[PDB]
């Protein structure tokens, strides 16, 4: 069973995904290790993953490694639909996964996903895992692990941990040097602002454009719009990234004073209610509001919605909220990562490196199953190189080594004068 | 007694000190509360820096606290004569060090700066503690503990500490959030491209600059040469930081690529002989080589002084060598630091959060006596963020702060959908 | 009466323009005037533009001022169906555009529009212009004089000019500032690689990118290029904006040497054939080629086409072209216009200007009917400098104006 | 005979001078066919320049030509005094220049240069060619025609020309595209910033810089300003460029709402009391005022002078004036061209271009002697054309070059 858009979106479907593998040889690589050696042979696995031609490369992958797969939607707004058509119709594997799904469709789903038993949970954000450790307890007996690929789930497996509910072992892929260091650096910034563009056209020269947060995606963000000609204004709950910002360039200040200022508002905190009534109050006529972290928790959409008298859609993922006073608020993509809301999301050159580090990952899982303790894994530092090593070659980039001479060096203290 | 160019220079040095001031308002805050506390009575100092208007701030810091400190050189054309007159006339500290010094007088200073038998020593490069460790081992017993100022010096460490020799604390200041993250970028990269331009006028537009490492300096040199209209090819020897600089649209390759196509060349790599020569002979007729690492080993100096036929000084800092196929090779600074052998170093900006590091790690050292284990040590979390949050402030810069209910939502973990 | 695709797009072609509208205030204010005024009562007029929501607010505004105006489309690639319904439908206007209209719908349309007999053509390339010297030398009677939007236009004229048969007045509406400093640079900078983006998903960043043209097109594409993370390397044919290229940070040097290098090409110079046979023969495997120049013959794509074995549609608006050794050449737009056949075209802030222009220049040559000399003319400064107040306010920038003692030194000389 | 510091500076005023030939290969080229075809013979003149080593580099190659030369100081902070000892030393070039004269000096050296009675006059900033046309009209029998090298100087000679004064032909140097595209724009955006530095030492990142004036002198500033990681504000008096100011990523606001915030205050604006007093009572603690336009009258000095209760000697080339609330304004070079008064000017790599220009065009005035009208000429569009290709070239930059067949489509139409 699978439950999708509809099935004869399969050939479109296949078109976009290997469209997409011309910038993954790294995964393609993988794939065909994968191909020989079965790792998953006999292994039952869930992927909580945004449904994308990018995602379907990956679950391809560990499809050919021997993995009886079920995939679900991380979101409801970012499922491609034919990438589901085609992954079920060509592949064999049930997608539970429909864009534009209610909520309680997506509830659905993921009680579906846990009914499949998995051994291995690849998640995005951590719902599954979430629910699994809260509703699921006599599962647990199943789990060789699980695998989180954002910031966001990151930070509820901490809270999972210091509440004593970790209890089985969770690959941190989000912190793996080829994850965030460009997937959410330079992928969210070029895809936050297709995604804003794709929704609006609107030029973005001569705009000001406000990042909450300034971390490895607020940096990839502030650098592309102000690449785009635009005013960057950052706010910042750290002083470490907001002395960061201020010497690259942008405007650092409390989010109530650059609530006055900005035309397009992207938030990427992973945090809870950054824009809030209070700052809707004294935002200019017109201002556009979007988020580009996991969860759409990020603006209080739900105050917005009280507050407004009149919401319509004004254009592709793009709604004008009317408030009492006559002053409109645009919100893009319902508050839903825009990249992946009103666009494609990253480029699959970096999901490469990211997905590459997800499929390692699951095979790190069950080659150590019984010998990793429960808690948090980082990704082991050859394998995260390694993944470096055949990217940088695969993008046609050769660097120096260091001869014996300059080991020799590093070796020494005595010398140096 | 002291060993310094000219003593009657101090008022001019007096001057010099109190302008760089203005920007270290958080190395102030920490004098001032250092003159009340006294945390250094009775201790015995030596440091071994660049003699510089900043340093003599940190200077005057400890000698606030109470702390009986000499002054050492980092290297031979570093020093500013006039802050050593100042340091030595108004506030009676010994000071060793003469710009343009030679190698016999370093070594000389080096070995007075023992005979002063320190309970803290200050290093910048490593040179004093590995003179310490492999001359001194009588002395030992003297030692509370040791900063290390800079990369080269932390690698310094590492090799002490992995043959077994470094027996007492030292304090990794380089590697402190508030030092490397701005100083060896923001500041480095403007200092360098200054030391350039003072020695030559060299219009830095249109010209082809190779940056030799990606790493915390090379980010800098690169951001800011691309920022002054160069183009920039980047060395490597890491994947990583390769990939890296291919995505900020920098030109990466090997170093026998770039040697034929680069107008000036800047090593920032902390290793040896980065620039050898195989590169030389291929470089354009004029090629300007230059050095902003700790040590100037990275440039073979030594073979091209032995292939040239003639070597002539032809502007200040600026040497020119002519080979015997009459090419010729221009090196600035004689290889050294050339931020601070043809400029001033880092705006004092920066340094305030390097010095603040120095000068809280040297008390750290002294209160925790007998309670830190050998080797090395980082500086502590809550050092790093005050220094962060205090520069904020004194930049003027407001940000926000986590309400209750966000603190909430990161506690938690079962909520998110 | 009109040939259009589907009417009953009309009405969401309708909120697509108003979504446009927002940040047209210039020409809003214009159209109210016009409106009043009716400076076109009993003109006709034609337009041979890209059928977009921008192009609409144009349109409507000419039609506030008493215009009997027909719409054909500039190019068969850029024509937004959705719109064309509106105006059919809602405003009236007879359009001539269908999107992916063959050659021969093209050219017929052409036809149709100079049996309306214009007395005014609006004209974006100069097709319709050139039509109607060559062939409708009895009609240049109805000819109160004509506008021409683009860089291509304006050489096209020139040598209309230069030829002897320029016999009415054309308005060089491309080159007013407050035309080619915005449009044609940060315009294009964006819609550009807007296109190659919707295109392909291709991420920027860490790619050389190859643009042929330093001129206002070249310049916004290199700086927004750059401003993503690319690698950039331009070609020229002259000396003073090479220098500026390498000056500006990139690399400058002959289109056979970045053959070889570029991973995505963009042809912006206004010529023929920029990128030829033996520049595809040494292309890196999967190189992307793209014309962003108002026609697509910057790219020798006849060439493309025979020397491979095979072409294959992949995405949407992208073609690869499979070489006999196996090696692939990508192609978006087939070659037209990329920012408006693979994306929307221009944001329609700088849109605003642009028309301003052209709504004002249709004034122009209203209110000095049988004054103008034959040939071509200038935006009035006035007029451009107008347009700029009018922009700059609607952006709420305020600057400074000079004091009575400033203007006293300016005049001074002792 | 001279009036210079030291000539005992010469050998060191060499070396100097030969350091900054090395990138002016043009202006070599000139001085070569300068000392074959002697275009100067019998003439005199007069260069009112900042005596750099790329003035030198000028002055040696119209003595190459023949010109019998005398050359004084622009401006009393930009004067080498070592390139002063080598050219009388080495040349015999009569120079009447030593840093820091004061103001009764400057004006008898522009005295000395009248009594000279030159034929050709290099202005900068027009200061002699004023005085010429004030105080000496007998002697425009002398002229055969003058050249003005600065924006400001062509504002003069434009108030001089409607005052109805400008009786003889004025070479515009500043504005040939191989002059102000690159000189004025990338010269003084590295060379600005280059003098800041050199004074203060200051980081610019983290720091807002105020930019005023956002033509070619404003946009380098505020490129490179952007470049070393600041905040950049910029104010204007024209919407057109304040468009462009927007659209490159800047804010645009008035000076007194930028007064409150900036940290560097850069003046290029070639206009009077830009920054004024009221601004001074509303500047942050610690601000620093530079100024990069030809005079120093951008910034009202005067009245911070009476707004203060103290000012103090910092650093070289550096003032603290201290307010009576005990705040502190910064200033720069005494509000000199910062670049040239804390540095050493534009890189000679741009000079070249400059002065190749005023080299051809002291050849074109002798070379039309009689022929000209009075008033002001462009750089011919040929000569200015020649210079970009000889740089280009000089720069080991290739570009393409059009085929007939691309020729021919140029100057096709139908
Ligand atoms: N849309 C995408 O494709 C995509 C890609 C990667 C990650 N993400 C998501 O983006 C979010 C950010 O991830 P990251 O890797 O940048 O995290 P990060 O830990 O590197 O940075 C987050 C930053 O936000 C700051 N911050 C926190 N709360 C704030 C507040 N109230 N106001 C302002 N600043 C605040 C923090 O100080 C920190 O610097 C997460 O939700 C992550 O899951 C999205
Ligand atoms: N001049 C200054 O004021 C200043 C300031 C800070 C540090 N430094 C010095 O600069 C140097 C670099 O420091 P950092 O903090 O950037 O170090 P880092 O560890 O952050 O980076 C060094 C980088 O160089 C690369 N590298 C190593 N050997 C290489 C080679 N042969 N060719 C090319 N790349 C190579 C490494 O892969 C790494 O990415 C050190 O000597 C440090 O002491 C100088
Ligand atoms: N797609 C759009 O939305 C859009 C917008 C505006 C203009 N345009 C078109 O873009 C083109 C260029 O317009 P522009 O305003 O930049 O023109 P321009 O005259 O300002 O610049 C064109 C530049 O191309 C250079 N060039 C010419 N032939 C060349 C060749 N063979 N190789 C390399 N460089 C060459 C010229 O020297 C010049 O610098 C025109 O066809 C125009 O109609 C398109
Ligand atoms: N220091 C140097 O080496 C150097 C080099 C070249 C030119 N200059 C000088 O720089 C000045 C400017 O030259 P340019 O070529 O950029 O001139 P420009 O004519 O191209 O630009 C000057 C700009 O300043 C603006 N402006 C005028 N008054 C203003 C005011 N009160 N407030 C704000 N903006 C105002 C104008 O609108 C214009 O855009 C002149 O005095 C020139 O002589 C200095
Ligand atoms: N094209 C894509 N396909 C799949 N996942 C994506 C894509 N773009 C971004 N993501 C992922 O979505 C996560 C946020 O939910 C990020 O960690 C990122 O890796
Ligand atoms: N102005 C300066 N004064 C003192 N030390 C400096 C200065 N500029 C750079 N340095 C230091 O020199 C070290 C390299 O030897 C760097 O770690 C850096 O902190
Ligand atoms: N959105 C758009 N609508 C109409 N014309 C456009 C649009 N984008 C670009 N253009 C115009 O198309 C011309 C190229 O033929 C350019 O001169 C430009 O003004
Ligand atoms: N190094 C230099 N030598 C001589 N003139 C210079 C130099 N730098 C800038 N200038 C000139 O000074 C003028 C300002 O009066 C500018 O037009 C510029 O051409
Ligand atoms: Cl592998
Ligand atoms: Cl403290
Ligand atoms: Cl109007
Ligand atoms: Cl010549
Ligand atoms: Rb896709
Ligand atoms: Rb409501
Ligand atoms: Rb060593
Ligand atoms: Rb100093
Ligand atoms: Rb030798
Ligand atoms: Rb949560
Ligand atoms: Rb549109
Ligand atoms: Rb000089």
């Amino acid at each position: 069973k699978y439950d999708i858009k509809d099935i004869s979106l399969a050939p479109q479907g296949r078109q976009e995904i290997e469209w997409a593998a011309r910038e993954m040889p790294v995964l393609k690589q993988i794939r065909e290790r994968f191909a020989q050696e079965k790792p998953f042979a006999g292994i039952r696995l869930v992927a909580c993953c945004h449904v994308t031609t990018e995602t379907a490369n990956l679950a391809i992958a560990l499809h050919a490694g021997g993995a009886d797969s079920l995939l679900i939607a991380s979101n409801p707004l970012s499922t491609q639909d034919d990438v589901a058509a085609c992954l079920v119709a060509d592949y064999g594997i049930p997608v539970y996964a429909i864009k534009g799904e209610d909520n309680e469709t997506y509830h659905r789903h993921v009680q579906i996903a846990l009914d499949h038993r998995p051994n291995i949970i690849i998640d995005d954000g951590s719902d599954v895992v979430a629910t699994l450790v809260q509703e699921r307890q006599h599962q647990l007996s199943d789990i060789i692990g699980t695998t989180e690929e954002t910031t966001t789930g990151i930070v509820r497996l901490r809270a999972m941990f210091n509440d004593g509910v970790l209890t089985f072992p969770a690959m941190n892929v989000n912190d793996a040097d080829t994850k965030h260091f460009y997937d959410n650096r330079y992928g969210t910034g070029q895809s936050t602002l297709d995604g804003i563009i794709r929704a609006t056209n609107i030029l973005l020269a001569g705009k000001t454009i406000v990042v909450a947060g300034y971390g490895w995606c607020g940096k990839g963000v502030a650098m592309r719009a102000k690449g785009m000609g635009a005013d960057v204004i950052v706010t910042e709950i750290s002083p470490v990234p907001a002395i960061e910002a201020a010497m690259d360039g942008f405007r650092v200040m409390p989010m109530a004073e650059a609530a006055h200022q900005g035309d397009i508002f992207i938030t990427v905190t992973g945090n809870k209610h950054v824009i809030r009534p209070e700052h809707f109050a004294v935002m200019k006529d017109g201002a556009i509001v979007c988020n580009s972290g996991h969860f759409d928790i990020e603006i209080d959409l739900k105050s917005l919605k009280e507050q407004a008298k009149e919401v319509k859609e004004v254009r592709n993922f793009t709604e004008q909220y009317i408030l009492p006073n006559g002053k409109s608020i645009i919100v893009i993509g319902e508050g839903r990562l825009v990249n992946l809301a009103a666009a494609e999301g990253h480029p699959s050159a970096v999901m490469d490196m990211s997905f590459a580090n997800q499929a390692l990952a699951c095979e790190h899982l069950v080659k150590n199953k019984g010998q990793l303790e429960p808690g948090m894994h980082s990704i082991p530092v050859e394998v995260d190189q390694e993944i470096a090593r055949l990217k940088l070659q695969a993008m046609g980039i050769a660097i120096d080594s260091l001869t014996p001479e300059q080991v020799e060096y590093i070796n020494s203290w005595a010398s140096g004068t």
